[PDB]
């Protein structure tokens, strides 16, 4: 009997309240800023570079992606802000590469396309990191990889940050070989002149498509006709960009792959409240606190939520819901973490792992302005319990940072270091080891005590002098754009699109089967 | 019948030749420089810090490691040069942490000890990278991990490089939890005051040992944690008692090492190792036969070459080190299609027979050949790159000379996850040689300017070349690569045999899995 | 480096103290009583029955077992006191059957022999339970089973307690078939006339050995055949060694007499092609540093007094070496690592009332032992509630369960020894009989029940008084006293170790001086089977 009636979460906010108006105004300003910056990034490398690229008879990378994917299918771009102000004087729109997940011939695939307009397609360190992240996502979710290779190889300056280390350029070929060995299809489309680094990519790909004249593969001489007829590196011969994309679609169709789901499914229903109210509900000030249940009610199917252990450790919210017919276990933050909250989270994570249910984390860690210590030693014994449970979980984990994320709370709530399938942040998020004010006080006290043992007086004025720069540095570093410029936290997302982004991410992540979970020693 | 006689590799070098004398002099100078720098690094954080540390009654980290391991057992320290001149004005001897592999109660274990004298044990980014590398080594080789925790947490400045990212501090706890779940024992000895980051380490460890007064886990103390909070698992009076308890705990692990590969009696090489100084020298332009190096590091100087006359620029064959079968793949010149194919065949054979692989890299500069139709090499170089990546046997890479371009990837570079990687003091690593890079930059700028209609000055090409050559030389230095956690540590060539034996003995703990290969272009 | 020195547990007790003398006297009296009762049980069914059995040319069952096993090898008999005063007027020495573990041709095997002198080998309910327990032990430890079949079938009276139910006689054949399917060898030696129930045993066995004249296998005896169909036939003609060997083909070997049958059984066991391999590491065995007989004085016979379990541990472990785990947290529970005869073991003992900290510490230790694949040994001495009426036991419930689950889900070999009281949920927590330990033993001074007699008496009086008060019936103060005296007596009689041993619970009683030897034999037997991985349920936390 699936007809039983069930109470629904969420409540209607007070639109007339001044707090709602102010929060809505701040969030709208942030979202407009994000949209305009994304537009400028989408503009590309530059006018002259784009003109030359079009004159050569090639298609712009975004046009290539648009023609490659199925008509009208949504595209989930990743890390649009990579390289945003990362380097002092060089502009690298989008990191020089484009990555995302789209549907090709009815199959979800990961697409990696080089933007030839940005430094002739040379690989900056951020470009390598972005490509490695995309490859890791594809390997974890068992998604076929499609490469639109048009690059000039590694950026000769800054070679030390791109060539030598483990997570440097060679890891690309390593991942390609491993994923090929694991039956994850690799398809390389040589849409332009490659280089020594670029040349290896088509060689390791299972199937190659090279354009007649623009495509040129040389290890350091290289052409479509030569590679197709004598060297044999090329697998398909394409007249131009459109023909290459058509051939790629055909090749993807001939993959003989069928997606099968392990989790149960139910008909999808929209949430009972508009998503745009999240602007007023959340606002842009981290000092104020908002109930995460509103956010949950505005992003779940039918606003139906089954809370688990509601009255025990109420600072943490856990329960079961469904997004687009997908069961999910939601773990959100409603305040400071305590021992009871950690135990409740561990219990919920164990339940979800046992039942093979995907997990969703909503992080809003709180500053220590309210509580200086609160005998945090008790928290250590139990915080670890969660950190381990989260790490050992094998179900798909998606983390969304809707507010502050500081200290060990970031690790506890499935931080970037614990390998979530996807990680997103809202435009108002802040991430750092601790808040700037708290950090400033710690540095002043340590220096004063050490100086006192040394016998050097520590000036009271000096403590104030140290505090002002530290607060500014922490604010600049914690910015969402600072974190997105580095490949951490994938990309920033408009709160109004949270439901769609989560649905797409879970649909992509459900491709891989769910394995059994093995836990370590649970310190009692 | 194992009595059959077999020819032995190697030949006696000409000591009287001036080239041998010059090479020996250069290598001796390099080794002396390395030894003195290692001594200074071993000195520690500083005199005042060491005096304060001894005052508080604690033991110095090297003394802790010496007392922990079995008496007289060798210790294989890793990445001794981490943080060497990495930061502009701050000195971080050894990266602030000590990692290595030693035998505790007859069991090989990975030991990670914080040096409290360096910035009070605060974690620099290089410290986090070094600890992560040690944890990865232990996980790959299934070695128990022992932590001598004495740290002040993450360095508050430079927090962005230590806290947030995947390979940042949280990966430590992630690896700890995973290795605990995989039955790899975790033991934490709280030998001093920890912090927020330090506190989590003992919590996630299977067994904890905390000193009575120096140990403080946060408010936090040995008595409190042992009696009321229950975080501590053992109570130790002082450092010596804690080390004794750690030895007992390791003894109670119920673990027995079993080998899959066959073993034979060990025999010493037929030639002295110190002749490698004269044979190799310090000049990368000159070429030396890798067969000499092989003959001076294998048991009895016995080598069975495979495909000797096909692709002679690459040397492959079978030998034994300390009774351990090994497949040696060395460089004798520029890589060609035949060399790539031969290497792929040998790697397939070794993977099929479950034999550990050893790579000796000496990639050559392009001064001799500008292009040589390198397009042919691309089709076949990738076949070797894949074969190397897909291999599941233990792989150890040693860089005895230059390592440039895709040759680094082909010969099991750092990006392809070898179990261990070492470099000799005369090695050079970079994307390409400085001279070659200088020419490429000048040509690209001139051609782009010509299309633009801007004349590119001939003097400008010379102006660009001199700085590029200097930058490439400084970046390629072995100490530059060792300061970053790449290439573990530098090793004296005279100790290559011992280092390889220890590394293979450690790596043989884990069982050898089956190898699955991907699509092959051929 | 295994040469490192290690502190040793245990201390020298004060022999001159009067408490030691009194405890020693009480324990010596108990042990002497146990020894004399065991001697009387070993005497057998009776003089006339033994005389008839010998006159028929057969060997007594104990002689059969002695000749079967390897010369000089120790024999670990199980449940010697089964059926001791179980039935009102019928005496069933040893339950009518003999079970134990011994070495045959260098292989540890489980031996089940029927005592024909007791009721002509008829199966009492206790006999069926004992045989089922032996079969379960053999299946768990993967030990070959040897049956010396000489029985008259199910006891016709009391048939309802032997035939119908799941744990009744048919479970014997079920276990035989399952163990045969799992490559655990089954060998049946028909040493005497069987019956309908007895006949099926040789049929299901992989190999049969039947004596020439004494052995007779008939699916229905002559009297049974006459009752069922009115047919007259001699016992030998209906079922005999020659007939079964030559025409019916049920018999696999033909034996002239008992000695020949035992020799053939030894040969058959030799041709099993089995080699024992150990998974756990081994070390040279060393004797404990203190005499075992001091346990008499240390423990005594009074459960009210408390003794340190560390003494018992120090007197039964190799070299008296013990590595305590979490010594100062939850000190009422003792946990640590030691070695018995070179075998690693995790010891979990009781030193007082169980608390939340003790339960958490036990759960942690059990998880560690399961992860490292180390056998577990439980020493139970649960305490009465005279000291603490409630102590907010609600806190204990939240954490006691965690231990109960951890213990249940463990897959390592578990051996439980009850050295004192075992009451309430503490019995379940410390690997009670319901949680399937490989072996369970009790000392002669142990007491087991749901709660102590005094505590139970108070509970019954209060419940009746409150219910009567709501009813409006006055509950007499004298009535409360009247209810208390019988309850205390019933609890004392039921809790007796002999009461529990008469039923097949707790296997057998063991002299404390032989605890080390018994544990060594039990662990050596249990190490035959490989150690599987352990999967845990939800750890409520
Ligand atoms: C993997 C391993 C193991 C090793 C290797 O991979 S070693 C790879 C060596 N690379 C090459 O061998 C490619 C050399 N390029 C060329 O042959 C072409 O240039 C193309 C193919 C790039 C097409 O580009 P193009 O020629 O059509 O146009 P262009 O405007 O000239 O393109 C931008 C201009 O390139 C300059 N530029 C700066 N850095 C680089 C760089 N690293 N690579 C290429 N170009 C770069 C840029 O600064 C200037 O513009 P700017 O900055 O002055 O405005
Ligand atoms: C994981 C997550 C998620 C979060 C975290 O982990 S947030 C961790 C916050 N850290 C603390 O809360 C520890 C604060 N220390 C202390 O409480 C003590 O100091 C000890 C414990 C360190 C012992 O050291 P000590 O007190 O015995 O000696 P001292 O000489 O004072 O030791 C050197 C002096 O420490 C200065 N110093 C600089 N940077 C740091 C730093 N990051 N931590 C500590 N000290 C630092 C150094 O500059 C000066 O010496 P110098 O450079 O001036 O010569
Ligand atoms: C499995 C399923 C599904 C079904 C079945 O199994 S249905 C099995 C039906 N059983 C028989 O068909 C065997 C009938 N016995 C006989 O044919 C023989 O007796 C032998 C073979 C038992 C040898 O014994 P024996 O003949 O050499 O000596 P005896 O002294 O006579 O032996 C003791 C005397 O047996 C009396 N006695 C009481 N109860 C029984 C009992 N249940 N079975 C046998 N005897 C019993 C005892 O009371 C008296 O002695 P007591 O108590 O008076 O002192």
């Amino acid at each position: 009997y699936h007809g039983d009636s069930v109470a629904s979460l969420g409540t209607q906010p007070d639109l007339g309240s001044a707090l709602y108006q102010e929060n809505y105004k701040q969030m709208k300003a942030l979202v407009n800023q994000l949209h305009e910056r994304v537009e400028h990034i989408k503009l590309g490398g530059g006018e002259k570079a784009r003109a030359l690229h079009i004159s050569r008879g090639k298609l712009l990378p975004r046009e290539r992606i648009d023609n490659l994917i199925d008509p009208g299918s949504p595209f989930l771009e990743l890390s649009q802000f990579a390289g945003y102000q990362l380097y002092d004087n060089e502009e690298v729109p989008g990191g020089g590469i484009i990555t995302g997940i789209g549907r090709v011939s009815g199959v979800e695939c990961m697409i990696i396309a080089n933007d030839a307009t940005v430094k002739g397609g040379a690989y900056y360190p951020v470009t390598v990191k972005k490509q490695l992240r995309a490859q890791e996502i594809a390997m974890q979710n068992r998604l076929p990889c499609i490469y639109l290779v048009d690059s000039g190889g590694a950026y000769l300056p800054r070679q030390a940050d791109v060539f030598p280390d483990r997570d440097h350029f060679g890891r690309t070929f390593y991942n390609q070989a491993i994923m090929s060995s694991k039956n994850i299809a690799q398809i390389a489309v040589v849409m332009g002149s490659c280089t020594a680094g670029g040349a290896y990519v088509p060689a390791m790909a299972d199937e190659n498509i090279i354009v007649r004249k623009q495509g040129t593969i040389f290890l350091a001489l290289g052409g479509a006709d030569l590679h197709c007829r004598k060297s044999g590196v090329s697998d398909h011969w394409a007249l131009d960009d459109h023909h290459a994309l058509h051939l790629t679609r055909k090749v993807v169709r001939n993959l003989n792959y069928q997606k099968k789901l392990d989790v149960t499914i139910e008909p999808s229903e929209e949430p009972l409240f508009p998503a745009d109210e999240l602007y007023g509900i959340v606002g842009a000030n981290l000092k104020r606190s908002f109930d995460v249940r509103e956010v949950i009610a505005r992003i779940v199917d039918g606003s139906r939520f089954t809370e688990f252990k509601a009255f025990y450790g109420d600072t943490l919210v856990t329960g079961f819901a469904r997004i687009f017919g997908y069961p999910v276990g939601i773990v959100g933050n409603n305040g400071v973490l305590f021992s009871e909250s950690a135990k409740k989270g561990t219990h919920f994570v164990q339940l979800c792992c046992q039942r093979n249910i995907p997990l969703l984390f909503l992080q809003n860690i709180t500053g220590f302005m309210v509580g200086r210590e609160y005998e945090a030693e008790g928290i250590a014994k139990d915080g670890a319990k969660m950190v381990a449970a989260v790490a050992c979980a094998q179900v798909p984990k998606i983390t969304l940072i809707i507010g502050g994320s500081y200290g060990a709370g970031n690790y506890g709530m499935c931080g970037r270091a614990y390998s979530p399938r996807f990680l997103y942040i809202w435009p108002n998020a802040r991430i750092s080891v601790m808040g700037g004010e708290q950090a400033a006080n710690v540095l002043a006290t340590i220096t004063k005590d050490q100086r006192a043992r040394e016998g050097k007086q520590f000036s009271s004025a000096d403590e104030a002098a140290l505090k002002e720069p530290i607060i500014k540095k922490f604010e600049e570093e914690g910015n969402p754009y600072y974190s997105s410029a580095r490949v951490w936290d994938d990309g920033i997302i408009d709160p109004a699109d949270t439901r769609l982004v989560l649905g797409l991410s879970f649909s992509a992540a459900l491709n891989a089967p769910i394995e059994k979970t093995d836990f370590g020693i649970f310190r009692m």
